[PDB]
């Protein structure tokens, strides 16, 4: 539905901001929702600034991108930070991925304008690694 | 393993290579390997430009970002040329998240680079709509 350059990147900031959360100010009940026994989760940000812990979507065909699944299967199989600098940098591609997935009928200079919107702030993982 | 912004730009390169064979002169023996009634198939580009449909990759934890799942399962339930455009939009996200994946330490002025780069070719989205 995000069709021009401002509605996909204000659809890409409130994803963003909801995976923000998760990561950061709430990282500690997204960290107890991936629990390794469930089955394979993945880590969602709505265009209304919530996220997510759920099981993949299950979509034919293939909608949105999907975030990387089974994050919680290795949660305690590393150091807690780099668990979350890992589920931060798959998030950033999620974030990424869905833009341009709203941006396929952009031209050059549209794509161009749109990631320099979203290079404008820092990554999910620059803000996890500090 | 690919670090620098020529090492992530080149392994881009080899992989979309390879899908845009897959999308163009494979396009008849690409679509017949996506069968509806197999499992769940996606369509990856390897850093040898070879094309591949298969199962989606079993890791634990995720490693690189995953291409769309599924293709296989509305091949027919559309005309060719949407279902082919929906891959290649599918394609050139995930393209586009694995180098983002290869460059988490890339830094603001990296990141703007890369995507330049990627942004010098047409889309494998513009390339099949024509």
């Amino acid at each position: 539905s995000p069709r021009t350059v401002e509605e996909i990147f204000k659809d890409y900031s409130a994803r963003r901001a909801a995976l923000l959360r998760a990561l950061t100010k709430d990282v500690d009940d997204f960290y107890s929702q991936c629990d390794p026994e469930k089955e394979n989760l993945c880590l969602y940000g709505h265009p209304n600034e919530s996220w997510e812990v759920n099981l993949p979507a299950e979509e034919v065909p293939p909608e949105l991108p999907e975030p990387a699944l089974g994050i919680n299967f290795a949660r305690d199989g590393m150091q807690r930070k780099d668990w979350l600098s890992l589920v931060a940098v798959h998030s950033d591609c999620w974030l990424l991925s869905v833009s341009f997935y709203f941006g396929a009928r952009l031209n050059r200079n549209e794509r161009k304008r749109l990631f320099s919107l979203i290079n404008d702030l820092p990554t999910l993982f620059d803000v996890v690694t500090g």
